[PDB]
């Protein structure tokens, strides 16, 4: 199993037990999830996205203008990480990131916003939307903002 973690915050984001597809010419990953129902805890049944509940992702809120401010700083920070670790990626990342930001802002009303369990404001903001079938959730992550953890057995909850 591969655990995908936030390059900035080191929080767990998802694992390769889900269907993962690359979009935006390798800039983003779309991770397909399922709605699940669990008891929480007079107790109540809660329903949510398995990606969110399994990895303890935390919902947050943005105005469109606040997200614009956040995402320009985030893409600058990933640029710096690439200059340190993967210099060959910097130029195509800048190009793709600017266009993907345009896409996200144009489709802004169609996303919910999630961050890692420790809620670092400099970490990645994952985007939740639903497929046309109106039942399947999926989440968008920035591929260059992830690090991979190998885990053959007995995955540990850590950051």
């Amino acid at each position: 199993m591969i655990i995908y973690r936030d390059l900035i915050s080191h929080d767990e984001m998802f694992s390769d037990i889900y269907k993962i597809r690359e979009i935006a010419d390798g800039l983003c990953l779309e991770v397909e999830g399922k709605m699940v129902s669990r008891t929480e805890g007079e107790s109540t049944v809660i329903t949510g996205v398995d990606i969110v509940m399994n990895h303890h992702l935390q919902e947050t809120s943005f105005t469109k203008e606040a997200y614009k401010k956040y995402i320009k700083d985030y893409m600058k920070s990933i640029k710096g990480k690439l200059e340190e670790q993967r210099p060959e990626r910097v130029k195509p990342f800048m190009t793709g990131a600017a266009e993907q930001i345009k896409h996200i802002l144009a489709n802004f009303k169609n996303y919910q916003f999630f961050i890692g369990e420790n809620m670092n404001p400099d970490g990645m903001v994952a985007l939740l939307d639903y497929r046309e079938d109106g039942v399947t959730p999926y989440m968008i992550f920035f591929k260059d903002g992830l690090e991979m953890e190998k885990c053959l057995e007995h995955h540990h909850h850590h950051h």
